Protein backbone atom coordinates (compact mmCIF):
# COMPACT_ATOMS: atom_id res chain seq x y z
CA UNK A 1 0.00 0.00 0.00
CA UNK A 2 0.79 3.40 -0.28
CA UNK A 3 3.65 4.18 2.76
CA UNK A 4 0.89 6.91 4.35
CA UNK A 5 -2.13 3.70 4.22
CA UNK A 6 0.44 1.17 5.98
CA UNK A 7 1.35 3.96 8.66
CA UNK A 8 -1.77 4.92 9.44
CA UNK A 9 -3.00 1.13 9.19
CA UNK A 10 0.06 0.04 11.29
CA UNK A 11 0.23 2.74 13.98
CA UNK A 12 -3.27 1.97 15.09
CA UNK A 13 -3.76 -1.51 15.03
CA UNK A 14 -0.51 -2.73 16.55
CA UNK A 15 -1.04 -1.17 19.80
CA UNK A 16 -5.15 -2.10 19.69
CA UNK A 17 -4.31 -5.63 19.32
CA UNK A 18 -1.68 -5.83 21.95
CA UNK A 19 -4.14 -3.90 24.26
CA UNK A 20 -7.02 -6.32 23.20
CA UNK A 21 -4.91 -9.61 22.62
CA UNK A 22 -6.77 -10.25 19.81
CA UNK A 23 -5.53 -13.46 18.55
CA UNK A 24 -5.63 -12.95 14.56
CA UNK A 25 -7.47 -9.97 12.71
CA UNK A 26 -7.47 -8.91 9.16
CA UNK A 27 -7.99 -5.36 8.34
CA UNK A 28 -9.07 -3.87 4.67
CA UNK A 29 -8.52 -0.18 3.83
CA UNK A 30 -10.33 0.87 0.82
CA UNK A 31 -8.76 4.16 -0.69
CA UNK A 32 -10.13 6.49 -3.41
CA UNK A 33 -12.18 3.46 -4.22
CA UNK A 34 -8.87 0.70 -4.36
CA UNK A 35 -8.77 -1.96 -1.07
CA UNK A 36 -5.50 -2.62 0.77
CA UNK A 37 -5.14 -5.55 3.45
CA UNK A 38 -3.67 -6.13 6.43
CA UNK A 39 -2.99 -9.21 8.88
CA UNK A 40 -1.67 -9.98 11.90
CA UNK A 41 -1.76 -13.35 14.21
CA UNK A 42 -3.29 -16.84 14.42
CA UNK A 43 -6.88 -17.40 12.76
CA UNK A 44 -6.22 -20.95 14.87
CA UNK A 45 -3.71 -20.97 17.58
CA UNK A 46 -3.57 -24.33 18.79
CA UNK A 47 -2.57 -25.38 14.77
CA UNK A 48 -0.63 -22.28 14.48
CA UNK A 49 -2.29 -21.39 11.54
CA UNK A 50 -1.99 -17.72 10.35
CA UNK A 51 -4.35 -15.00 9.48
CA UNK A 52 -4.87 -14.73 5.53
CA UNK A 53 -6.85 -12.92 2.61
CA UNK A 54 -8.52 -15.80 2.83
CA UNK A 55 -9.50 -16.45 6.59
CA UNK A 56 -13.18 -16.39 6.83
CA UNK A 57 -14.15 -14.87 9.92
CA UNK A 58 -18.03 -14.73 11.88
CA UNK A 59 -19.00 -11.42 10.56
CA UNK A 60 -22.11 -11.12 13.65
CA UNK A 61 -24.37 -8.95 13.27
CA UNK A 62 -22.56 -7.34 10.20
CA UNK A 63 -24.10 -10.33 8.24
CA UNK A 64 -27.68 -8.03 8.93
CA UNK A 65 -25.85 -5.36 6.51
CA UNK A 66 -26.35 -8.31 3.82
CA UNK A 67 -30.26 -9.35 5.14
CA UNK A 68 -31.13 -5.16 4.73
CA UNK A 69 -29.77 -5.41 0.85
CA UNK A 70 -31.80 -8.65 0.39
CA UNK A 71 -35.01 -6.97 1.68
CA UNK A 72 -34.23 -3.87 -0.37
CA UNK A 73 -33.26 -5.92 -3.35
CA UNK A 74 -36.62 -7.71 -2.86
CA UNK A 75 -38.84 -4.45 -2.42
CA UNK A 76 -37.16 -4.04 -5.74
CA UNK A 77 -38.38 -6.61 -7.39
CA UNK A 78 -41.86 -6.16 -6.40
CA UNK A 79 -41.57 -8.81 -4.28
CA UNK A 80 -42.60 -7.16 -0.87
CA UNK A 81 -43.29 -3.82 0.83
CA UNK A 82 -41.48 -2.20 3.91
CA UNK A 83 -45.51 -0.68 4.32
CA UNK A 84 -46.97 -4.37 4.21
CA UNK A 85 -48.23 -5.78 7.32
CA UNK A 86 -46.44 -8.52 9.20
CA UNK A 87 -49.29 -10.64 8.78
CA UNK A 88 -49.48 -10.62 4.69
CA UNK A 89 -46.43 -12.72 4.62
CA UNK A 90 -47.53 -14.68 8.10
CA UNK A 91 -51.18 -15.35 7.84
CA UNK A 92 -50.77 -17.81 11.27
CA UNK A 93 -49.33 -15.10 13.20
CA UNK A 94 -53.16 -13.69 14.51
CA UNK A 95 -52.33 -12.14 17.80
CA UNK A 96 -54.11 -9.06 17.85
CA UNK A 97 -50.69 -7.05 18.92
CA UNK A 98 -49.40 -7.70 15.35
CA UNK A 99 -52.05 -5.52 13.74
CA UNK A 100 -50.15 -2.20 12.88
CA UNK A 101 -46.79 -4.12 12.62
CA UNK A 102 -45.48 -3.67 9.28
CA UNK A 103 -41.86 -5.53 7.74
CA UNK A 104 -41.00 -2.02 8.13
CA UNK A 105 -40.93 -2.04 11.98
CA UNK A 106 -39.13 -5.55 11.41
CA UNK A 107 -36.27 -4.28 10.13
CA UNK A 108 -35.27 -1.59 11.74
CA UNK A 109 -36.46 -2.68 15.08
CA UNK A 110 -39.19 -0.28 16.04
CA UNK A 111 -42.04 -2.95 15.89
CA UNK A 112 -42.35 -2.04 20.06
CA UNK A 113 -39.92 -4.06 21.92
CA UNK A 114 -39.47 -7.81 20.26
CA UNK A 115 -36.28 -9.19 22.18
CA UNK A 116 -32.52 -8.51 21.41
CA UNK A 117 -32.50 -12.65 20.79
CA UNK A 118 -35.05 -15.56 20.27
CA UNK A 119 -34.86 -18.15 23.15
CA UNK A 120 -32.78 -21.08 22.83
CA UNK A 121 -35.75 -23.00 24.00
CA UNK A 122 -37.00 -22.05 20.36
CA UNK A 123 -36.08 -24.68 17.69
CA UNK A 124 -38.75 -25.46 15.73
CA UNK A 125 -41.24 -23.25 13.15
CA UNK A 126 -43.52 -23.97 15.84
CA UNK A 127 -42.05 -23.18 18.46
CA UNK A 128 -41.19 -19.41 16.31
CA UNK A 129 -44.94 -19.26 15.57
CA UNK A 130 -45.73 -19.65 18.81
CA UNK A 131 -43.22 -17.31 20.59
CA UNK A 132 -44.00 -14.56 18.15
CA UNK A 133 -48.14 -15.32 18.70
CA UNK A 134 -47.03 -15.06 22.81
CA UNK A 135 -44.85 -11.66 22.23
CA UNK A 136 -46.23 -8.69 24.25
CA UNK A 137 -45.23 -5.28 23.25
CA UNK A 138 -44.20 -3.44 25.59
CA UNK A 139 -44.85 -0.16 23.46
CA UNK A 140 -46.58 1.13 20.08
CA UNK A 141 -45.20 0.12 17.12
CA UNK A 142 -43.01 3.30 15.30
CA UNK A 143 -42.22 4.66 18.87
CA UNK A 144 -39.26 2.99 20.45
CA UNK A 145 -35.81 1.14 18.79
CA UNK A 146 -34.76 -1.81 20.43
CA UNK A 147 -32.07 -3.85 18.63
CA UNK A 148 -33.21 -7.01 18.15
CA UNK A 149 -32.31 -10.12 16.24
CA UNK A 150 -35.62 -11.40 16.77
CA UNK A 151 -36.68 -8.52 14.59
CA UNK A 152 -34.67 -8.08 12.06
CA UNK A 153 -34.38 -12.04 11.31
CA UNK A 154 -38.31 -12.16 10.90
CA UNK A 155 -37.99 -9.31 8.36
CA UNK A 156 -35.56 -11.77 6.80
CA UNK A 157 -37.23 -13.96 6.98
CA UNK A 158 -40.35 -13.15 5.61
CA UNK A 159 -38.63 -11.26 2.82
CA UNK A 160 -37.90 -14.10 1.02
CA UNK A 161 -41.40 -15.81 1.05
CA UNK A 162 -42.63 -14.56 -2.15
CA UNK A 163 -39.33 -15.70 -4.33
CA UNK A 164 -40.38 -19.06 -2.80
CA UNK A 165 -36.53 -19.33 -2.28
CA UNK A 166 -34.44 -20.54 1.22
CA UNK A 167 -33.08 -17.49 2.94
CA UNK A 168 -29.48 -18.78 2.34
CA UNK A 169 -30.26 -19.54 -1.57
CA UNK A 170 -32.08 -16.03 -1.88
CA UNK A 171 -29.32 -15.08 -0.43
CA UNK A 172 -26.59 -16.66 -2.51
CA UNK A 173 -28.67 -15.72 -5.80
CA UNK A 174 -29.81 -12.67 -5.32
CA UNK A 175 -26.40 -10.95 -2.99
CA UNK A 176 -23.54 -13.04 -3.57
CA UNK A 177 -23.12 -14.43 -6.42
CA UNK A 178 -24.25 -10.72 -8.42
CA UNK A 179 -20.93 -9.04 -6.36
CA UNK A 180 -18.18 -12.09 -6.57
CA UNK A 181 -18.49 -12.29 -2.83
CA UNK A 182 -17.33 -16.19 -3.75
CA UNK A 183 -15.95 -16.88 -0.33
CA UNK A 184 -18.95 -15.15 1.79
CA UNK A 185 -21.21 -18.20 3.39
CA UNK A 186 -24.03 -18.75 5.72
CA UNK A 187 -22.98 -21.98 6.02
CA UNK A 188 -19.01 -22.92 5.49
CA UNK A 189 -18.57 -25.57 2.65
CA UNK A 190 -16.50 -28.28 3.73
CA UNK A 191 -13.96 -27.22 1.17
CA UNK A 192 -13.18 -23.56 2.88
CA UNK A 193 -12.76 -25.29 6.27
CA UNK A 194 -9.11 -25.32 6.53
CA UNK A 195 -9.79 -21.40 6.18
CA UNK A 196 -12.21 -20.96 8.76
CA UNK A 197 -10.72 -18.92 11.90
CA UNK A 198 -11.60 -19.98 15.29
CA UNK A 199 -12.89 -17.74 17.48
CA UNK A 200 -11.66 -17.06 21.23
CA UNK A 201 -13.50 -16.55 24.41
CA UNK A 202 -12.15 -16.21 27.48
CA UNK A 203 -9.36 -18.38 25.51
CA UNK A 204 -11.29 -21.22 24.63
CA UNK A 205 -11.85 -21.90 20.77
CA UNK A 206 -15.65 -21.65 19.46
CA UNK A 207 -17.55 -21.11 16.42
CA UNK A 208 -21.33 -19.37 16.58
CA UNK A 209 -23.94 -21.90 17.91
CA UNK A 210 -27.07 -23.17 15.75
CA UNK A 211 -29.98 -21.26 16.85
CA UNK A 212 -33.31 -19.39 14.98
CA UNK A 213 -32.80 -16.75 12.96
CA UNK A 214 -29.54 -17.16 12.83
CA UNK A 215 -28.89 -16.64 9.17
CA UNK A 216 -30.85 -13.64 9.10
CA UNK A 217 -29.39 -12.30 12.39
CA UNK A 218 -25.86 -12.91 12.88
CA UNK A 219 -24.54 -15.93 10.76
CA UNK A 220 -22.64 -15.11 7.96
CA UNK A 221 -18.93 -15.87 7.36
CA UNK A 222 -16.71 -13.77 5.48
CA UNK A 223 -12.74 -12.82 3.93
CA UNK A 224 -11.08 -9.89 4.51
CA UNK A 225 -11.44 -9.94 0.11
CA UNK A 226 -14.85 -10.03 0.06
CA UNK A 227 -15.97 -7.91 2.90
CA UNK A 228 -13.28 -5.23 1.26
CA UNK A 229 -15.80 -5.84 -2.27
CA UNK A 230 -18.88 -5.35 0.17
CA UNK A 231 -17.62 -2.45 1.45
CA UNK A 232 -17.08 -1.38 -2.41
CA UNK A 233 -20.30 -2.26 -3.04
CA UNK A 234 -22.15 0.01 -0.64
CA UNK A 235 -20.09 3.05 -1.65
CA UNK A 236 -20.96 3.04 -4.74
CA UNK A 237 -24.24 1.18 -5.70
CA UNK A 238 -24.56 2.55 -8.82
CA UNK A 239 -22.14 0.82 -10.43
CA UNK A 240 -23.76 -2.56 -9.76
CA UNK A 241 -24.95 -4.12 -12.75
CA UNK A 242 -27.96 -5.91 -11.60
CA UNK A 243 -30.73 -2.85 -11.47
CA UNK A 244 -32.59 -4.52 -8.34
CA UNK A 245 -29.44 -5.28 -6.36
CA UNK A 246 -28.15 -1.65 -7.03
CA UNK A 247 -31.83 -0.26 -5.48
CA UNK A 248 -31.69 -2.56 -2.83
CA UNK A 249 -28.09 -1.26 -1.71
CA UNK A 250 -29.45 2.35 -1.76
CA UNK A 251 -32.91 1.45 -0.09
CA UNK A 252 -30.75 -0.12 2.81
CA UNK A 253 -28.62 3.26 3.44
CA UNK A 254 -31.55 5.10 3.49
CA UNK A 255 -32.89 6.67 6.85
CA UNK A 256 -35.87 5.56 8.60
CA UNK A 257 -35.57 6.65 11.98
CA UNK A 258 -33.79 9.05 13.99
CA UNK A 259 -32.49 8.20 17.77
CA UNK A 260 -29.86 11.11 18.94
CA UNK A 261 -27.26 11.66 16.11
CA UNK A 262 -27.95 7.98 14.70
CA UNK A 263 -30.08 7.19 11.48
CA UNK A 264 -31.21 4.11 11.29
CA UNK A 265 -31.05 1.96 8.04
CA UNK A 266 -31.91 -1.59 6.76
CA UNK A 267 -29.21 -3.53 9.07
CA UNK A 268 -26.98 -0.39 8.40
CA UNK A 269 -26.73 2.54 10.34
CA UNK A 270 -25.96 5.91 9.64
CA UNK A 271 -24.44 9.56 10.96
CA UNK A 272 -23.87 12.78 9.08
CA UNK A 273 -20.70 13.45 7.86
CA UNK A 274 -18.68 14.50 9.07
CA UNK A 275 -19.70 12.81 12.85
CA UNK A 276 -17.92 13.94 16.09
CA UNK A 277 -15.71 11.26 16.94
CA UNK A 278 -17.39 10.69 20.47
CA UNK A 279 -20.87 10.42 19.58
CA UNK A 280 -19.74 7.44 17.16
CA UNK A 281 -17.08 5.68 19.55
CA UNK A 282 -19.55 6.20 22.71
CA UNK A 283 -22.40 5.32 20.92
CA UNK A 284 -21.03 1.84 19.33
CA UNK A 285 -20.56 0.63 23.31
CA UNK A 286 -23.69 -1.60 24.20
CA UNK A 287 -24.85 0.20 27.04
CA UNK A 288 -26.01 2.64 24.46
CA UNK A 289 -26.06 0.47 21.02
CA UNK A 290 -28.48 -2.05 22.44
CA UNK A 291 -31.04 0.29 24.52
CA UNK A 292 -34.29 1.25 24.17
CA UNK A 293 -34.50 4.59 22.95
CA UNK A 294 -37.34 6.79 21.34
CA UNK A 295 -37.52 7.41 17.67
CA UNK A 296 -38.38 10.03 15.16
CA UNK A 297 -39.97 8.72 12.39
CA UNK A 298 -38.07 10.83 8.81
CA UNK A 299 -41.24 10.83 6.75
CA UNK A 300 -40.45 9.95 4.00
CA UNK A 301 -37.50 8.29 4.76
CA UNK A 302 -34.24 10.17 2.84
CA UNK A 303 -32.45 8.62 0.15
CA UNK A 304 -29.06 7.05 0.65
CA UNK A 305 -26.90 10.43 1.50
CA UNK A 306 -23.55 10.09 0.52
CA UNK A 307 -22.11 12.51 3.06
CA UNK A 308 -22.61 9.81 5.78
CA UNK A 309 -20.84 7.91 7.75
CA UNK A 310 -22.18 4.69 7.43
CA UNK A 311 -21.12 1.62 9.54
CA UNK A 312 -22.32 -2.04 11.68
CA UNK A 313 -20.51 -3.77 14.56
CA UNK A 314 -21.23 -7.83 14.88
CA UNK A 315 -20.43 -9.88 17.00
CA UNK A 316 -20.65 -14.00 17.78
CA UNK A 317 -19.57 -15.55 21.02
CA UNK A 318 -15.75 -15.72 19.72
CA UNK A 319 -15.45 -13.06 16.77
CA UNK A 320 -15.74 -9.42 16.75
CA UNK A 321 -16.13 -7.32 13.72
CA UNK A 322 -16.70 -3.70 12.57
CA UNK A 323 -16.94 -1.97 8.69
CA UNK A 324 -17.69 1.57 8.44
CA UNK A 325 -17.56 4.04 5.22
CA UNK A 326 -18.03 7.33 3.52
CA UNK A 327 -19.63 7.69 0.22
CA UNK A 328 -18.77 10.97 -0.19
CA UNK A 329 -15.03 10.48 0.15
CA UNK A 330 -14.69 6.63 -1.83
CA UNK A 331 -13.23 5.58 1.82
CA UNK A 332 -14.01 2.28 4.26
CA UNK A 333 -12.71 0.33 6.37
CA UNK A 334 -13.03 -3.51 7.66
CA UNK A 335 -11.91 -4.39 10.74
CA UNK A 336 -11.90 -8.61 11.69
CA UNK A 337 -10.84 -10.11 14.78
CA UNK A 338 -11.35 -13.16 16.52
CA UNK A 339 -12.17 -12.05 19.81
CA UNK A 340 -14.98 -10.16 20.79
CA UNK A 341 -13.60 -6.96 21.83
CA UNK A 342 -15.50 -3.94 22.59
CA UNK A 343 -17.23 -2.48 20.26
CA UNK A 344 -15.86 1.33 21.10
CA UNK A 345 -12.09 0.29 20.78
CA UNK A 346 -13.41 -0.72 17.18
CA UNK A 347 -14.79 2.34 16.24
CA UNK A 348 -12.34 4.35 17.71
CA UNK A 349 -9.48 2.68 15.55
CA UNK A 350 -11.53 2.96 12.54
CA UNK A 351 -12.31 6.78 12.83
CA UNK A 352 -8.30 7.18 13.80
CA UNK A 353 -7.41 5.55 10.27
CA UNK A 354 -10.58 7.09 8.30
CA UNK A 355 -9.69 10.61 9.83
CA UNK A 356 -6.16 10.46 8.58
CA UNK A 357 -7.23 9.41 5.16
CA UNK A 358 -9.90 11.93 4.90
N1 LIG B 1 -26.64 -18.80 18.59
S1 LIG B 1 -26.56 -17.62 19.76
O1 LIG B 1 -25.93 -18.16 20.92
O2 LIG B 1 -27.92 -17.21 19.89
C1 LIG B 1 -25.67 -16.36 19.13
C2 LIG B 1 -26.26 -15.09 18.83
C3 LIG B 1 -25.41 -14.16 18.36
CL1 LIG B 1 -25.68 -12.57 17.87
S2 LIG B 1 -23.81 -14.79 18.26
C4 LIG B 1 -24.31 -16.32 18.85
C5 LIG B 1 -23.24 -17.48 18.93
O3 LIG B 1 -23.63 -18.64 19.12
O4 LIG B 1 -22.07 -17.04 18.92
Amino acid sequence: APQQINDIVHRTITPLIEQQKIPGMAVAVIYQGKPYYFTWGYADIAKKQPVTQQTLFELGSVSKTFTGVLGGDAIARGEIKLSDPTTKYWPELTAKQWNGITLLHLATYTAGGLPLQVPDEVKSSSDLLRFYQNWQPAWAPGTQRLYANSSIGLFGALAVKPSGLSFEQAMQTRVFQPLKLNHTWINVPPAEEKNYAWGYREGKAVHVSPGALDAEAYGVKSTIEDMARWVQSNLKPLDINEKTLQQGIQLAQSRYWQTGDMYQGLGWEMLDWPVNPDSIINGSDNKIALAARPVKAITPPTPAVRASWVHKTGATGGFGSYVAFIPEKELGIVMLANKNYPNPARVDAAWQILNALQ
